[PDB]
C-alpha cells in the first residue's frame, strides 16, 4: 500500500544520483516536463539493431530527441504499442528521432537474444535494441511497468515519461515539439497517428493471468497449488476472472508444464482476445487446434466480436509448458 | 514489474470468490461500470460512528448507494481528499447515500482507537468508520492506495472504483447518477464540488519519504540504513528528492528515533509544501531558507506542516527533533 495523487508515477527501485528527478515528471502529461537529466543505460548484456550489435551511449545522442521504449517481445501490450513507435521511427528517424528499445524480460526465454531478434523481426523493428537481461537499466529508470516510454529532449534532459499502454497521440505531439526545439524550423510529415490506428482495449480487462507458482493470483481451483507435479480437476464453480486445471502438470516457478495427455485448463475471463503464452514444441486444442513451434511466444485463442465474460478451455499436449493467458 | 493498460486498475492482493469481478471496473470511469457485488467488509477489528459502535453489514445497506472510502488519518491525501467526501455526505445522506470510512492503518499508531478519534473529529467526518488493523477489507478488496474509494449501488453492486486522489467531479457525478438510479426523481442539492475547492497538488511531488527501514527508498546520506542505533552525518552532495541524517539515531521499521541532542534531518524535496508523520513529545525545530520555526510535538502522533511555501519547487530543509522524537515520514502538497 502506497499514497497516490492520480496521475502521479508510480516508480519502482529506489533513488540514486542519477534518477532522483524522475519524479518531477507526471505520469504521460500533455504538456512538456523536466526531470532532470537521462540516467545511464547500464548492465545491458547485449544491443540488437546497431553496427557490429555494439552499444550505444546516451551521451552520444546528444543532439537529437530520445524516446526509451521498454518491453518484452511476449507481452501483448507492448505488442500492440510497439507499432505506433515503429510508425514514429519510420516518421522522426531522419528529423532528429532516436529510438531505443530497452528489452527487459518477463520470462526467461525473454532473456535468449535469438527468440528477442526473432520477436522484433515479428513486430517490424528496426531500431537499437538493449538487451535488459539484469534489469538494470530498468532498476536505474526506476520502471515498474510494460509498456513504458521516456521522452529525452537534445540536451539530454527527460521531458515525459510515460507508464503503460495508450495515449499515443499525447506523447507523439511532445516528440514533434522536442524535434523542433531541437531543430528550429523543422519540417515534419503529417503525425504518424493519422495512419496508425490506436487498438488500446478499455481497460478492464482480465489480470495477466499468470501460471508461475510464485505470481499465481487468480487461481480458481480448489486446492494448493505448489511445486512439482499432481493431478488436478476442475472444481464445482469456478470464480470469474479465474483458472482451474484438470490432469497431471508439472509447476514451477515460470509456469505450468502439460503432463500427462489429459491436462486441460478452463478459463473464465472478461475480454474481447485471448492468448496463451507457452513454450515448446507441441499441439494446442481449444474448446480447433494450433501447432506450437519456435521461441515461447503469444498464439491468440480467441478473437471475439466485443469484450464480455466468456469461458475457454485449452488442452495442451504433453511437454507444452504455459506462463499465461494475456487478454484484448 | 507488471504489463498495463493506462486506467486500468492496479489491483492488489489475491482473487477469491467475493472480488472477482473487480477488476472489470477501471481506474476512476467517468461512466458507471459493473463489477461485481461488493466484497464483505471482512476482519473489522471495531467501529466508530455507529449506534453503540456497532459493525455494518453491507447487506443491511441494499437500498442506498453506498461509497467505501479507504484513509489512514496521517496520510496527507486522505487529509485533503476526505472535506470532499465529508461534503458529500452531508448533501446526500438524506437522499440515500451512506458512506463508510474504512481506516486501514499505515502506522502502528494509527491503530489506536483514540488517535483515530481525533483525527476523524479534525476532519469532521460523522459517517460510520470501520477500523481495519488487520488489512482483512483492504484485502478482501485488493486496494492497493491511499486514498480508494469504491462505489455501489442500491443493488449492492460495484459501480465505480477510483484509487488516488483527485477527480472528484467524476465520482460525485456518479453518486448522484445512481441516487437517481436507486430513488427515479430524487430531488438533490446542487454538487457539493460547488462550495468545494479542488486543493489536488500537480502529480509531481516528491515520493513519501518514508524513514522506516524496511521502506526507505530515497536515503541519500548513503552507507547503511539498517536497524539499530548508529551515528550519522551528511554526505558531501546530497540528491534530490532524498533525505540525510546527522547525528544519533534510532532505526527500527517503523521510523527513525532521534537518540540525540544533535540529531538533524536534510531533505531535498520537490514540492509546495512538506509536512512531516512524528510521535513522542517533544520540539521540533525547522530551519528553511535561513528561517527557523520551533514547533511544540505532543498527543496522537500525526501530520505537522514544516513548510507553507508560496509554489511548488525543487527546496531544501533541515528538521532537528528533540531526542525521543520518533519520524515516520515526510508527505508533501
Amino acid at each position: 500500500g502506497a499514497m497516490e495523487i492520480r496521475e502521479q508515477l508510480n516508480l519502482g527501485g529506489i533513488v540514486n544520483a542519477q534518477n532522483a528527478q524522475l519524479s518531477n515528471c507526471s505520469d504521460g502529461a500533455a504538456q512538456l516536463e523536466s526531470c532532470g537529466t537521462a540516467p545511464d543505460l547500464k548492465g545491458i548484456t547485449g544491443w540488437l539493431n546497431t553496427p557490429g550489435n555494439k552499444p550505444i551511449d546516451l551521451k552520444s545522442l546528444r543532439g537529437k530527441v530520445v524516446l526509451i521504449d521498454f518491453w518484452a517481445y511476449s507481452c501483448i501490450n507492448c505488442q500492440r504499442a510497439i507499432p505506433h513507435v515503429v510508425g514514429w521511427y519510420q516518421a522522426y528517424k531522419d528529423s532528429g528521432l532516436a529510438v531505443i528499445g530497452v528489452h527487459t524480460p518477463e520470462y526467461a526465454f525473454e532473456k535468449v537474444p535469438g527468440n528477442v531478434a526473432k520477436g522484433a523481426a515479428n513486430l517490424g523493428i528496426s531500431y537499437p535494441i538493449a538487451l535488459d537481461n539484469n534489469y538494470a537499466t530498468w532498476t536505474n529508470y526506476r520502471n515498474r511497468y510494460w509498456p513504458a516510454e521516456y521522452l529525452i529532449d537534445a540536451t539530454g534532459t527527460v521531458r515525459h515519461i510515460k507508464f503503460g499502454e495508450g495515449d499515443y497521440n499525447v506523447t507523439e505531439t511532445l516528440v514533434r515539439q522536442l524535434l523542433n526545439d531541437a531543430k528550429p524550423g523543422v519540417k515534419l510529415p503529417q503525425p504518424s497517428s493519422t495512419t496508425t490506428p490506436d487498438l488500446t482495449p478499455r481497460a478492464a480487462l482480465t489480470p495477466e493471468t499468470y501460471f508461475g507458482v510464485g505470481k499465481v493470483v487468480n487461481y480458481g481451483g480448489g486446492g494448493a497449488y505448489d511445486e512439482g507435479s499432481a493431478v488436478f480437476d476442475y472444481p464445482p464453480s469456478l470464480a470469474a476472472n479465474s483458472f482451474a486445471l484438470r490432469g497431471r502438470w508439472a509447476l514451477d516457478y515460470q509456469g505450468a508444464t502439460s503432463d500427462g495427455n489429459d491436462a486441460a485448463i478452463k478459463l473464465n475471463y472478461h475480454a474481447k482476445d485471448v492468448y496463451i503464452v507457452v513454450g515448446g514444441t507441441g499441439t494446442l486444442t481449444v474448446v480447433a487446434t494450433l501447432p506450437i513451434s519456435g521461441p515461447p511466444t503469444t498464439h491468440q485463442v480467441v478473437a471475439g466480436y466485443r469484450l464480455a465474460s466468456e469461458t475457454l478451455e485449452v488442452r495442451p499436449s504433453k511437454g507444452l509448458q504455459v506462463f499465461s493467458f494475456t487478454y484484448g
